[PDB]
């Protein structure tokens, strides 16, 4: 589902993550359509049978199970196909645990790069908020 930007920005409000450790909505925004361009069922398959799932592309080598990884964890409980619909709530639970570590949204690169340092607030400025 290709999302609006406002449609995305109002969403994970509601969802929860605005000032979600302490990292404020656009930086959501902005690491969604750097990492999927808005698309929930984008999916991008890796160098180690590793696949990054849905809207903020979460790695089925660390946060769920898609069916084969020669090897790995499950840190969020998910079948990797719920990352995949609609709805965001899932990608944005998983999204929270990964960023609840140390590195905090650092684990999207896209967001690293893209991202820190900008106008982030940019992602949000004409929004149905």
């Amino acid at each position: 589902k290709v999302y609006g930007r406002c449609e995305l920005a109002a969403a994970m409000k509601r969802l929860g993550l605005d000032n979600y450790r302490g990292y404020s909505l656009g930086n959501w925004v902005c690491a969604a359509k750097f990492e999927s361009n808005f698309n929930t069922h984008a999916t991008n398959r890796n160098t180690d049978g590793s696949t990054d799932y849905g809207i903020l592309q979460i790695n089925s080598r660390w946060w769920c199970n898609d069916g084969r990884t020669p090897g790995s964890k499950n840190l969020c409980n998910i079948p990797c196909s719920a990352l995949l619909s609609s709805d965001i709530t899932a990608s944005v639970n998983c999204a929270k645990k990964i960023a609840s570590g140390g590195n905090g949204m650092n684990a999207w690169v896209a967001w690293r790069n893209r991202c820190k340092g900008t106008d982030v607030h940019a992602w949000i400025r004409g929004c149905r908020l």
